[PDB]
RNA sequence: GGAA
């Protein structure tokens, strides 16, 4: 970590190590030399880590954040992309700097884009997932696709919302003229601008800033024969810009000092829109709209000709009136100054996506889902997409802050290592089972035993270790009970929300594949308790040398593994109440040598 | 060497 958080160099050509390529986390990885703030980063071990820069861009828009997280009160399993983004957004705030992964988001996105002119985005975005790491015009093409899919799903949710259109909606009126006696208009609500192919130059020094480029994209006359004039008469809350220029324009844009205007005032006077720096040069006839830059995504062309995206973010501080600027690499997060955040002089920096937010609207605080009324009906309700020894929970069993539950999950392997670029990427969740941990009549009996549906191709079920047979096909199911993934995730998320305490064997690597982060006070992992330096003790072994159980033979079963993980934690509490915490534990060292940690 |  030789100055890995250094984001500034003595010259303009040497890229700082803060923008360098980060080593992949392969699970025994220290993140303290990469993030000193309470703002989380993203695991680059995904199919396409260029989107990670864009999710971090939207996480810091109060309107974009509070809505997507707000949709978590109601249960909207049909909108796969909006709710998985809400799980991801809520995960980043709860981690307070801890690492986060967007595997569920990219998996829901890859399955959504694989549902194949309404298809122009699918063949383009789906091709980048499989995969000069990133090409040109790809981040902007995903920025258009992400907002177009969220708003399309923003309607199909419960209690239909139009919040994203009141923030991103551009009333784009575009008219085409056949002849001088005929003119036809079309009205389309666009979520983002497109500063693409700007082959028009006027007197510039009146160089200049970005403001004329936004004015051109808001009202321009185009000539294309298969004349045309498109103009927007709306100044929405957040302005999502997608720069698509030429290298001759990008070379001449890094010379104009302070081109990326931090804050500006704009209003609609004529049929077009006017944008000037301060309110003094504004006419003042209409009502003024102050816009501040909320963040942007830049492309970094490394000295080794490596391409990767980073995210710049400004977040307001309600305590004292200032602005904390942040630079988001994959998992490298640094609190940088604004002067360094706006400087475009570096040739290895190319702005890709820029967002502008309303001044008074950016100061709005970020509201978590905990301040809302959440609907926990999925726990007590049986949701089966099919046609069972557990018993569903009753309202007398209302989980509160401190309820004990035993959880054990089973996964499958979709893809191999594919190294030599070295990144084991694919692993899919197949089954979880949560057990009642509270003592009483309904003790040790499960309440949800769901199999996660999966339509993707499976490489190996790992049946000897997962107990999963090829009955995971939705129609042709061996059908323990096949339930979707967005529903079974909500059961785990709500228990963590309420404050339930999870017990089990190896919960850290289970939640990683589940793609959720549960705090320490809610995790009781028997592997960390019955720990002897390295060489984590086997669950079949602890259930033999500490208990009289000959288990984990034939095919594994999460119901059996979670039940024995619950009594093992109960036997741990027995040995802890009396001062025998070491005698039984130090003796299992020596007894394991004579048996070589295996016995029939 | 565990979970898979």
């Amino acid at each position: 970590t030789s100055d890995i958080q250094t984001y500034t160099s003595i010259n303009k050509y040497e890229v700082p190590p803060a923008y360098s390529r980060l080593p992949l986390t392969s699970d025994n990885f220290d993140f303290t030399p990469f993030n000193n703030t309470e703002y989380s980063g993203l695991d680059p071990d995904v199919d396409n880590h260029y989107t990670n820069a864009i999710i971090q861009l939207y996480r810091f828009i109060p309107e974009m954040f509070n809505f997507v997280v707000g949709c978590l009160k109601d249960e909207n399993f049909e909108t796969t992309l909006l709710t998985d983004l809400g799980y991801l957004f809520d995960m980043m705030e709860r981690s307070h700097g801890k690492i986060c992964s967007s595997s569920n988001f990219q998996a829901s996105l890859k399955s959504l884009t694989d549902k194949r002119e309404p298809q122009e985005h699918l063949e383009e975005y789906l091709e980048s997932l499989c995969i000069e790491s990133i090409k040109r015009n790809m981040p902007q093409k995903f920025n258009r696709f992400l907002l177009s899919q969220l708003i399309k799903e923003e309607a199909q949710t419960v209690n239909h919302n139009i919040t994203l259109n009141q923030c991103f909606g551009l009333e784009t009126e575009i008219r085409t003229e056949c002849s001088c006696d005929h003119y036809d208009t079309t009205v389309k609500l666009l979520p983002s601008l497109s500063i693409s192919g700007i082959n028009k130059t006027v007197i510039k020094q009146l160089g200049q800033n970005i403001l004329p480029y936004i004015e051109y994209a808001m009202k321009n006359v185009t000539q294309k024969n298969s004349t045309q004039e498109c103009t927007v008469k709306n100044l929405p809350s957040v302005l999502s810009l997608e720069l698509s220029l030429l290298d001759t324009e990008f070379s001449n844009i890094r010379s104009s000092k302070n081109w990326l205007t931090s804050e500006f005032y704009g209003s609609i006077i004529k049929n077009k829109a006017v944008l000037r720096s301060t309110a003094s040069e504004l006419k003042g006839t209409s009502h003024i709209f102050k816009y501040e830059l909320n963040g942007y995504v830049a492309k970094i062309t490394d000295n080794n000709n490596e391409t990767r995206l980073v995210t710049y973010v400004k977040k307001y501080n309600p305590k004292e009136n200032c602005f904390k600027w942040l630079m988001f690499n994959d998992y490298l997060v640094v609190e940088i100054t604004e002067e360094e955040a706006l400087k475009m002089t570096y040739p290895w920096k190319t702005p890709e996506i820029i967002i502008y937010c309303d001044a008074e609207e950016l100061r709005k605080p970020f509201f978590s889902v905990d301040t809302y009324s959440i609907n926990y009906d999925i726990l007590f309700r049986d949701y089966f997409a099919n046609g069972r020894e557990y018993k569903l929970l009753t309202h007398d069993e209302a989980p509160k802050s401190g309820t004990l539950v035993a959880i054990d999950a089973a996964f499958v392997s979709l893809q191999s290592e594919l190294c030599e670029i070295i990144r084991p990427k694919r692993t899919a969740l197949a089954r979880i089972s949560i057990i009642r941990g509270e003592e009483g009549e309904l003790y040790g009996v499960p309440f949800v035993d769901d199999y996660v549906v999966n339509t993707n191709h499976i490489e190996d079920y790992l049946t000897r270790y997962s107990g999963i047979l090829p009955g995971d096909l939705d129609p042709e199911k061996s059908t323990k009970r096949l339930v979707r993934r967005n529903v079974v995730y909500r059961k785990v998320w709500l228990l963590m929300q309420l404050g339930c305490v999870f017990v089990g064997h190896g919960l850290n690597n289970d939640f990683k594949h589940i793609n959720i982060n549960v705090p320490r006070n809610q995790i009781r992992d028997t592997a960390i308790y019955f720990l002897q330096g390295k060489r984590y003790l086997s669950l079949r072994y602890l259930a033999y040398v500490l208990l009289g159980m000959n288990i984990q033979e034939g095919n594994h079963d999460s119901i059996e593994d979670a039940h024995t993980a619950l009594i093992l934690y109960k036997k741990y509490l027995h040995l802890k109440e009396k001062a025998i915490f070491e005698k039984v534990l130090n003796s299992v060292y020596e007894e394991g040598r004579a048996h070589n940690f295996k016995v029939p």
